[PDB]
């Protein structure tokens, strides 16, 4: 028995984190080969943030306006350019700790690990989901800007996310490592609103499977459902509609537990309609949606 | 806004994890300088586990019965000895990735990070508390035995825990890196029972403080309490009694929030007596006890 929300081991990312300072603005950068990647708003003052012209602000900056520190080592900036919303600082030294890495763009509902950093120094690691509305319920914002999100496959760090901002509602938003925002957000101090935040249905079903693998079975009923009937109920409680592809990725958990996917959907239907009646599942009083099927399979062999 | 259960960055521990095999038994070892530390029950078959004589089983083993693999590198064992419940394998090579480290013994209610490993390979990292009954609600047991728990202070890994076993109830138990068990447990396949598992009161108060720092204030009432009156209620709901020392360590969170410790105790008293009335705190429907005051202070600057 046991089911923890686990982050990926962070070591390969720790060796890439640097401090980037431009005047009184300090944040976190990612140092891969001879490039440091960071949020372009490092070149802005808190006043500049209302309606920045990033191209003109960037033109005004020279190499020597960027202080990059790796531990207690100052890196020399020899080039500065912009790719969408990320600043790229070419430095004179290739990161000798550079891992095997890719840049990927993840889908709403997918999970990743954040290496939370304070002013270029790794502070902590957590696992989260990209909400359906492309926001992140992140750690307390404390010198945290430019912290990155990543998955590990085999020997490769897949960098999927960089923190750029807090929205006025206190949720986090940011970009892929190509500097394209997730969701309709912009790196300027404008009242910006997120879409309505739905529960990630396939993740909730994956977690009910984790619960069953752990011998939690109280919420299994004798019913089944059709996808169509389930989705009528789901929509009423602000759950994403379940798709055939999502039923398909739950197949291995079905096979292992002896519980057909649509039977688990009929359990979830009743949990939504009736609540938990003051019981818990894997120690939780709420349905958890931050485990993908693949996360549950990873942890359960 | 934001409050995540964060683990320590795991990189310094990743470089110390090895596979230890004795016959058909494989588990995780910790390689620091020229010593590999692991659970002594690696020398036992599943049959040996009923009533092992570890001294006699160990005497029967030679160096070459221990297969230690670091990544895809075989380490030569040149010595085997026992310190309480941990096996120590002297190897011909000092771990060139050995961090600055200490061995500490933690107190019930203290938190640490576990680097969950599968057969010598880092799999994931999570933050947990040592329960008052000295058990760990750990990750799913999957090639996980010998995985270690640690804190980081400044540049130093404080190793506090090594997983030895699952109890029949599915909770985890283990030892300090000196091989002394936490709690009344023994590394043998005997029906072993834990003491009653109390809620870590000072951790719950620390988390209500985190909630307030994050602008969650619905559960603040106009009352105060005495320690004595609070502790009468606490004991009835299976909360550890609050001590003066515990009031003392909450002082910085009191100062920052403008909420006196005994005023937060009066909020907790009412939450225990009345429940949450279907509201949540920091997105939870249950009171969380896996953040120390020091964890909340770390994350909130
Ligand atoms: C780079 O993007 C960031 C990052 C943070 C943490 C921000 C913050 O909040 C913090 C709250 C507590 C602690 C911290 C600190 F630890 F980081 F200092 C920040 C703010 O509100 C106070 C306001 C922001 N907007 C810009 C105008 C900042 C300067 C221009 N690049 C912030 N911008
Ligand atoms: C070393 O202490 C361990 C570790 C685990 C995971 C154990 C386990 O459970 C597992 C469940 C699923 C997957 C796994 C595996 F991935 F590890 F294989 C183990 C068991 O029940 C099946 C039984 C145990 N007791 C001993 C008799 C094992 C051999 C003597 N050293 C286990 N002992």
């Amino acid at each position: 028995s046991g089911f923890r929300k686990m982050a990926f081991p962070s070591g390969k990312v720790e060796g890439c984190m640097v401090q980037v300072t431009c005047g009184t603005t300090t944040l976190n950068g990612l140092w891969l080969d001879d490039v440091v990647y960071c949020p372009r708003h490092v070149i802005c003052t808190s006043e500049d943030m209302l309606n920045p012209n990033y191209e003109d602000l960037l033109i005004r900056k020279s190499n020597h306006n960027f202080l990059v520190q790796a531990g207690n080592v100052q890196l020399r900036v020899i080039g500065h350019s912009m790719q969408n919303c990320v600043l790229k600082l070419k430095v004179d030294t290739a990161n000798p700790k550079t891992p095997k890495y890719k840049f990927v763009r993840i889908q709403p509902g997918q999970t990743f690990s954040v290496l939370a950093c304070y002013n270029g120094s790794p502070s902590g690691v957590y696992q989260c989901a990209m909400r359906p509305n492309f926001t992140i319920k992140g750690s307390f914002l404390n010198g945290s800007c430019g912290s990155v999100g990543f998955n590990i496959d085999y020997d490769c760090v897949s960098f999927c996310y960089m923190h750029h901002m807090e929205l006025p509602t206190g949720v986090h938003a940011g970009t892929d490592l190509e500097g394209n925002f997730y969701g309709p957000f912009v790196d300027r101090q404008t009242a910006q609103a997120a879409g309505t935040d739905t529960t990630i249905t396939v993740n909730v079903l994956a977690w009910l499977y984790a619960a069953v693998i752990n011998g939690d079975r109280w919420f299994l009923n004798r019913f089944t459902t059709t996808l169509n009937d389930f989705n009528l109920v789901a929509m009423k409680y602000n759950y994403e509609p379940l798709t055939q592809d999502h039923v398909d990725i739950l197949g291995p958990l079905s096979a292992q537990t002896g519980i057909a996917v649509l039977d688990m959907c009929a359990s979830l239907k009743e949990l939504l309609q009736n609540g938990m009646n003051g019981r818990t599942i894997l120690g939780s009083a709420l349905l958890e949606d931050e485990f993908t099927p693949f996360d549950v399979v990873r942890q359960c062999s």
